């Protein structure tokens, strides 16, 4: 129509005729099926005119197209200086990206447009800002030679390095005006010390709200691991900034994170007597199970540190799960998949075990309900867990006749040739009660043929003992 005369006559650099379109009423920001505009077409062309003209009309600079490319992304890459400085000096966005993350400047480094890399660091360009593929403009300058780029670009880093040490102290000491203006100036919010400490972590830790906030508005990191595996959540836990533990974890901060000895946020709480913070990381979801290297909990750190609020808290939390595991148990013994998943989110351990040592697994392979069986596998309950004589899910899949479970329980693992106190093993048990088709699988798997329980009765002796001859021929051939 009206606007696809005006999109044509934009890239073809009739000058006189683009004022008689836009004088009939033809709207200067028409759109193509791709999303350019008379303001890409003229940029992208060189027809600096034709520019200017559309941005005395009321042209959108910074419009973007189908993949977030704007006027100033076309004029980088073919290299127009003076269209460069026009729309930037009517506010083109000199840090747009597109849907890969390329910049104006990457393309200037690129393509090696010397003059329009110091116009877009003179206008506030990123030089650090990376691409998908994590590559800056100095980067791409370098991999192209292009070494005047290379060289001005490398000049400017090595200031931006400078930003970010005043950066560190100045989240430290507290000084919030300082720090805003280094963000301002392009310190990186995620930059590091010798021993992994960033910004975050020392705001955190001297217990600056202010300087914290801000640091998480400009996207710091706020799980970042130091040397040790400490986080922004482990220091505020230790000294006890409440107000910044429920800044953390709002933003995202992992509520169990461990460090290299197993100490978890909740385990600083606990033992430094922090009541409040106990209770806002158990709102937010802290595992009261967690032990470190010295299998020490939140709770035998509270008790052993004469915390006794928190010692009573932690108690009932712990007395909780407690009756979620014995539902668990119950759960996977009758069926119920759809209440194991449930009690499982909601904290149920799928290795507690009841008085002779049988787990969630034990229960679900010996009434042989499968669904569970790779429900439980699947969120790490033990395949290979010994009740107090010896069995394993393997011997109870085996026994009972579950051909399926048990091809389940040896594709994940599980011990093929284990033997209880007597010494029966899941091939004694599959021989002795008529079950070719897992005799098979066994098999296959490495089962042992000679194993002997105590009565000195291999399964070939137990087949034939019980009168399995089908059996006993596959044990035969086999030896």
């Amino acid at each position: 129509d009206l606007g696809k005369k005006l999109l044509e006559a934009a890239r073809a650099g009739q000058d006189d005729e683009v004022r008689i379109l836009l004088a009939n009423g033809a709207d200067v920001n028409t759109a193509d099926e791709t999303g350019f505009t008379p303001l890409h077409l003229a940029a992208w062309e060189g027809h600096l005119g034709i520019v200017e003209v559309l941005l005395k009309n009321g042209a959108d600079v910074n419009a973007n197209d189908e993949r977030g490319h704007t006027p100033l992304h076309l004029a980088a890459y073919t290299g127009h200086l003076e269209i460069v400085e026009v729309l930037l000096k009517n506010g083109a966005g000199v840090n747009a990206t597109d849907v890969i993350g390329t910049a104006p400047l990457h393309l200037a480094a690129m393509w090696g447009h010397l003059e329009i890399v110091e116009v877009l660091l003179k206008n506030g360009a990123d030089v650090r800002a990376q691409d998908k593929f994590g590559k800056t403009p100095k980067d791409l300058a370098r991999d192209n030679g292009n070494e005047w780029i290379r060289e001005l670009l490398e000049k400017a880093e090595r200031k931006l390095k400078d930003l970010d040490r005043k950066l560190l102290e100045a989240a430290r000491a507290g000084h919030r005006d300082e720090v805003e203006d280094l963000i301002k100036n392009g310190a990186d919010v995620n930059t590091a010390d010798e021993t992994g400490f960033t910004p975050l972590h020392l705001a955190a830790w001297e217990g600056h709200l202010g300087i914290v906030e801000v640091l998480l508005k400009n996207g710091a990191d706020v799980n970042a691991n130091d040397e040790r595996g400490h986080t922004p959540l482990h220091l505020a836990a230790y000294t006890g900034h409440l107000e910044i533990v429920e800044v953390l974890l709002k933003n995202g901060a992992g509520v169990n994170a461990t460090d290299v000895i197993g100490t978890a946020p909740l385990h600083l709480a606990a033992m430094w007597g922090h009541l409040e913070i106990v209770e806002v990381l158990l709102k937010n979801g802290a595992d009261v199970r967690a032990q470190d290297k010295f299998g020490k909990t939140p709770k035998d750190l509270a008790r052993d540190n004469g915390n006794e609020w928190i010692r009573e808290l932690l108690e009932k939390a712990e007395r909780k799960l407690k009756d979620l595991d014995r539902k668990l148990l119950e759960a996977a013994r009758a069926g119920h998949r759809d209440e194991v998943e449930d009690l499982i989110k909601n904290g149920a351990d799928v290795n507690t075990a009841d008085e002779t040592g049988f787990t969630p697994l034990h229960l679900a392979a010996w009434e042989g309900h499968l669904g569970i069986v790779e429900v439980l596998l699947k969120n790490g309950a033990d395949v290979n867990a010994n009740d107090e004589r010896g069995h394993t899910p393997l011997h109870l899949a085996a026994y009972t006749g579950h051909l399926e479970i048990v091809e389940v329980l040896l594709k994940n693992g599980a011990g093929v040739n284990a033997t209880d106190v007597i010494g029966t093993a899941p091939l004694h048990l599959a021989a002795m009660w008529g079950h070719l088709e897992i005799v098979e699988v066994l098999l296959k798997n490495g089962a042992d043929v000679n194993a002997q329980d105590k009565f000195g009765k291999t399964p070939f002796d137990l087949a034939i003992d019980n009168g399995n001859e089908d059996i006993a021929e596959v044990l035969q051939k086999a030896a």
